[PDB]
């Protein structure tokens, strides 16, 4: 009832989940230009040591690689945040073309892709009740360019091939997100929606400033999968992503001069 297709893309969301034109909608452009240093911010805490990946499944929309949220072991805090956000899974969004990819924006221009590392508030004790609140969750979004290969990825794309299609997952532990991130954690942050239905407006987004470099095989890969499930006409898994939206009353403010 919803993708990213022909008939069922993110201009028709709205029918079945109105709020798409809410208040508070993802993504949106960051303009570089009228987005504010704020004093009153901290330096991000990404603390991933403890991190115990467990899975990558093939959702019929992207892959999502699943952690352990039973404990605090990858945690997000500090930063425009008060209390701990545990990891629950990271995503991305991609382009069928190198041009295009990204969610957010940044002075229009798109990124070839975007990651999304998703947490959640562990003062609403699960997942599901944190996402029916403001404050529920906290997603750091990191742009990607092609250029260099990231090391870090490469477990990712060599597990691809045994995820092609939907519902399929495999093991995936051991798995260090840390090897995702760029050097700076300077960012932008604002408060927003998930980018996928039900696109609830319970995400303090926080998006790096600095993107990381992917090559172009490591791309390449990515848009082999499939959203289709096994057996099924192949519809390749590209152009996940959610155009800009508005953004209404909302300021975006940065943690750097
Ligand atoms: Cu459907
Ligand atoms: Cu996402």
């Amino acid at each position: 009832h919803w993708g990213y297709g022909k008939h069922n893309g993110p201009e028709h969301w709205h029918k079945d989940f109105p709020i798409a034109k809410g208040e508070r909608q993802s993504p949106v452009d960051i303009d570089t230009h009228t987005a504010k240093y704020d004093p009153s911010l901290k330096p991000l805490s990404v603390s991933y040591d403890q991190a115990t990946s467990l899975r990558i499944l093939n959702n019929g929309h992207a892959f999502n690689v699943e952690f352990d949220d039973s404990q605090d072991k990858a945690v997000l805090k500090g930063g425009p945040l008060d209390g701990t956000y545990r990891l629950i899974q990271f995503h991305f969004h991609w382009g069928s073309l190198d041009g295009q990819g990204s969610e957010h924006t940044v002075d229009k221009k798109k990124y070839a892709a975007e990651l999304h590392l998703v947490h959640w508030n562990t003062k609403y004790g699960d997942f599901g009740k944190a996402v029916q609140q403001p404050d529920g969750l906290a997603v750091l979004g990191i742009f990607l360019k092609v250029g260099s290969a990231k090391p870090g990825l490469q477990k990712v794309v060599d597990v691809l091939d045994s995820i092609k299609t939907k519902g399929k997952s495999a093991d995936f532990t051991n798995f260090d997100p840390r090897g995702l991130l760029p050097e700076s954690l300077d960012y932008w942050t604002y408060p927003g929606s998930l980018t996928t239905p039900p696109l609830l407006e319970c995400v303090t987004w926080i998006v790096l400033k600095e993107p990381i470099s992917v090559s172009s095989e490591q791309v390449l890969k990515f848009r082999k999968l499939n959203f289709n499930g096994e057996g099924e006409p192949e519809e390749l898994m590209v152009d996940n992503w959610r155009p800009a939206q508005p953004l209404k009353n909302r300021q975006i403010k940065a943690s750097f001069k």
